[PDB]
């Protein structure tokens, strides 16, 4: 099946809320890339959207590059390129938990790719280990982690001035529940801080293998959320961090008490992961638990 | 890492009961491949078996090929050809179910793998679509369907005389309790007759989505197989493939009333199929659910 004139649809490698992703060559080159499809509905996220994003943050690192966005009868395609397995694959064939060297060495990683999205004046919004792929097995990058679907981001200053955007409230629900910070929850603007929270539950998430509001109790979506977010707020630090490496606590906490529109110190950030490698007796190296027997 | 003298180990790709399966590269010839490595334990199949069944049916339609076997400190490695996803993985995509079409197209392929195990004397007694899987994307192959893990097969006839093996009860239950045969559940030697009905409960599942007999009870692992045993000998056929083409249950009603050392007419089963694409005025062409829109 070929679509912008000069790529040619595989099989499907991954589906998402409304899009399907399909690996894909470009005839020209025969550069192996994904093709994501997106029907043309009211209660889509325009695809056009997720391309200007996806320009606006050509040549960072991490960043897949973009080829091609187009209509094709009632979608809408994007071409980008081809990546492997989300760490939420990965989970699957490690006993669905990481060890603290998988997880500070791809924190590091993770970290750096939030704040290169935050120095374009960007905030994320949709943190999920689905969204956070490795490169290619027989790729020099086989082990750089890259962040997909920028299908949610907001601007929260203006790029030229750097005017914050105000703090609002009654905003509704969008992302992952399990992930989002508590302020989401809480109906909040959500900003830099945000991002930083969701990804301590990301981490807290690959150590523990659960987080303790995970499954809860028959209620419907709106109740979901709530009684999640209840049970965020309700469940301590401490407890939550308890058993693993101090910097873990000391991320969470810093997340959790910035300020709405307070510049993060990512440096101290990064230094954390660092503390806990250096206590490991380990570098910062290729030897992730997927590459490990 | 390097194993096998000169088989470079990348990533994980799958993990098994006692097995971890890594795609890695012969580095003679920049071939890639799947190494599967098995714990030299008691409770562990041994991988030696699986090796000399690969060469056994080296050769054969749909049989990847077997490289090396060898033992690597307290392991033991099989290295076979690299294929792609299994037909379980690529339900996952494309909604938990397959359409006719995909089903009786998929079923020609995989009936024509188990009459290879059989004309070379051997039961697979494994039937599961975890272990049927498709080519490598950018491949030839890529919709060819494989079978791999030949972990349990058995010989039901000495190969060169022919002699089949005698009918034996009190059998240990082996795999999946979900795919087998009432049979296997009854605690009977199985033959040829057992693969031919795992695989048609295998057909039904693809079809409806489910089995009747799938999550059932606060039960014991003995109380599991009895208790979905039960369930499959009280689910009448009719009901089971109710909503489908005829010939689905005359499959299953077939494969059911084989006799212990029957041998099966594989021809009339492959026509059931040619008939349900001809009847949806399609034929046997590459247009798997998996590779449409
Ligand atoms: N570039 C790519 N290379 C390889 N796999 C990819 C690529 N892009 C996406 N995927 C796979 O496809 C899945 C879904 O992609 P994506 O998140 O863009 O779809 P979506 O409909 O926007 O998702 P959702 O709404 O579920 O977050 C990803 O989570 C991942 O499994
Ligand atoms: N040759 C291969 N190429 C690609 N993927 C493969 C290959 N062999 C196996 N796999 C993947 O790895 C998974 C497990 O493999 P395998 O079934 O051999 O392990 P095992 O320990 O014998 O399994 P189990 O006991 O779970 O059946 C497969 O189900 C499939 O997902
Ligand atoms: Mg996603
Ligand atoms: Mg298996």
């Amino acid at each position: 099946n070929v679509v912008g004139v000069h790529y040619k649809v595989g099989r499907r490698i991954g589906e998402g809320s409304f899009g399907v992703i399909f690996e894909g060559t470009n005839l020209l080159n025969n550069q192996q890339v994904a093709i994501k499809f997106e029907p043309r509905r009211s209660d889509a996220p325009q695809l056009r959207d997720e391309y200007r994003t996806y320009k606006l943050l050509a040549g960072c690192t991490g960043i897949p590059n973009v080829y091609y966005f187009g209509q094709e009868g009632l979608h809408n395609v994007l071409v980008i390129d081809l990546l492997g397995p989300s760490l939420e694959d990965l989970l699957d064939l490690c006993g669905r938990k990481f060890s603290v060297k998988t997880v500070a060495m791809a924190a590091k990683q993770m970290l750096a790719r939030v704040q290169s999205i935050h120095e374009k004046s960007l905030v994320y919004r949709d943190i999920k280990p689905d969204n956070f792929l490795i490169g290619r097995p027989n790729s020099k990058n086989a082990n750089m982690i890259y962040v997909v679907d920028f299908g949610m981001v907001k601007f929260y200053r203006d790029p030229v001035t750097k005017q914050h955007i105000p703090y609002r409230e009654k905003k509704n629900l969008s992302g992952t529940a399990r992930y989002m910070s508590i302020n989401t929850h809480l109906g909040r603007e959500q900003s830099r801080r945000d991002d930083l929270e969701a990804l301590g539950h990301v981490f807290m998430y690959f150590l523990r293998g659960s987080l303790p509001w995970q499954g809860l109790k028959a209620a419907t979506n709106k109740q979901k959320y709530e009684r999640i977010g209840e049970k965020k707020q309700s469940t301590p630090l401490r407890e939550l961090c308890a058993g693993f490496p101090e910097e873990f606590y000391k991320y969470m906490h810093y997340a959790r008490n910035l300020a709405f529109d307070a510049t993060p110190d990512y440096d101290y950030l990064q230094g954390l992961f660092s503390k806990v490698l250096e206590r490991l007796n380990t570098t910062e190296d290729e030897n992730f638990d997927w590459n490990l027997l």
